[PDB]
């Protein structure tokens, strides 16, 4: 299909990454994933905003305005005739002779972006999934959506080997997030989730789900919960741009409550469904 | 110039990295840097061994024997007529459609290697450098020389901005290592350096310096020291394939002893010299 290469939409074949692109040698870059439903981009602005925020935290300066970027993403979805799926895009510090310190301000960041046709995970949304506790060994700057995802691939891989869908990370007892999702816990009608600090990424879906909770008048407490507490919850679920509201009905062979999708998860899913095109 | 691409040496212009190379999207890979002196590859075997160890730690299987790899690096040095500089080579899990977990056991890892003429840091070895303490916020698997280097890029850049040579990282007072070097201290004729565990990277130059100390009968104590104990040390220096034994005469405006390169650092350099081609 077509790829966004900086400010140009070109055939996939024409794209060539330099061996000295700082993203390829240092993972010196940031990314975003945007869900597309029936040809319409979902919360594009929230995501573009975060891309620039991520880039700013590590001092990268995107050469285009949010509007141009918005235009490019819109044109990318048109060229590829994307119906239902997602868009992936990243920005790196640019191609420059290997060195740790930041290059010269002459170096222009490299923007790559492509689309992928991918249906909604219906069975999962409906039936729920198995998860597994995996120790959080990532760096202390999880608030940046960077390309340094080695700790996350290892965790997701451990989960996959154990036949689980996601890995619920924890920095010594305290639950933080999934290898690629935010974690929610419902107990006695109340929604709990780790507060957005440096120990987790403030998910867009996480924020939309907290919004939905306010609309249906469900009390939200942004307080950390331990691994033991997580197992004693009534309902449990993870969120991400592609997973949406995915129920977690089991953790390490232990059924959450009774192993069925809870009442409030269902309610929150229904409220979320209204914000979709 | 010329570049090692898998098991071939080609013109730089012939190499093309895919956008979906896991080293570009996850920093999912490992690398090494070998110093070349007058056409001869210094401690090339120790470095080849570590590349394989590192790759094994994250379950990447390099398709060639270390023997075949040694050969290729040898042809790369000749093809580029490299006299004194270094070789940079890395291995990534390979190109596969984006996903966190490992691809099918059919995706061949991508290997890239190149050279660069770069003289020895004579002035630094002779006069010493200025450094600055920086909090270590890197992940917990520092024994792996992986491509996830955003934490070291930020620290080195901080050191650079403060007008310093290197950043000496520390996890709550305990000095671990540099952003791209190992740290050693000397107090009362005894050599101190942090133990080789998951907190630091067991450098080759570090091991050679330990051997030099044994050869010259200097006692070695592999125990951690604090940022305070570091400032009270008689001598200080950092090591790396490209820095060799670079003395540190000042940390954040605080002089080490009297701000001059010391006795034992000189002895160690002299001994290390007897190993250079
Ligand atoms: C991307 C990501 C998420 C989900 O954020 P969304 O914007 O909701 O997709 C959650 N956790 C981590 C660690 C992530 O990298
Ligand atoms: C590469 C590296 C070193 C030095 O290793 P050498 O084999 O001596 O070059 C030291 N510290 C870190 C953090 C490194 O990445």
């Amino acid at each position: 299909g077509y790829t966004l290469w900086n400010d140009q939409i070109v055939k996939d074949e024409e794209v060539k990454i330099d061996k000295e692109d700082r993203g390829y040698q240092f993972g010196d870059g940031v990314y975003e994933v945007v869900k597309v439903y029936n040809g319409e981009m979902f919360t594009v602005n929230e995501h573009i905003d975060r891309l620039y925020a991520s880039a700013e935290k590590i001092r990268i300066t995107i050469p285009y305005t949010k509007d141009k970027f918005h235009q490019l993403l819109h044109e990318l979805v048109e060229k590829n005739e994307l119906n239902t799926g997602h868009i992936y895009f990243q920005v790196t510090r640019g191609t420059s002779p290997r060195a740790h310190q930041f290059p010269e301000n002459t170096v222009k960041p490299v923007i790559i972006g492509y689309t992928k046709e991918n249906p909604r995970p219906l069975e999962n949304l409906e039936k729920g999934v198995k998860a597994t506790f995996v120790e959080d060994i990532r760096w202390l700057r999880c608030d940046i959506k960077s390309l340094n995802l080695l700790g996350a691939v290892l965790a997701k891989q451990e989960a996959h080997e154990k036949g689980c869908y996601e890995a619920i990370l924890h920095r010594n007892n305290t639950v933080t997030e999934g290898s690629s999702s935010n974690v929610f816990g419902i107990k006695d009608g109340i929604l709990y989730t780790h507060p957005a600090n440096n120990m987790i990424l403030k998910g867009i879906t996480r924020d939309v789900v907290i919004a939905c909770a306010n609309e249906i008048n469900m009390p939200v407490k942004e307080i950390p919960f331990t691994t033991h507490e997580a197992l004693k919850m009534d309902e449990l679920f993870v969120t991400s741009t592609t997973s949406e509201i995915t129920p977690v009905i089991e953790i390490d062979g232990k059924l959450i409550r009774d192993g069925k999708v809870g009442e409030w998860t269902r309610k929150l899913q229904k409220q979320f469904e209204t914000k979709i095109p």
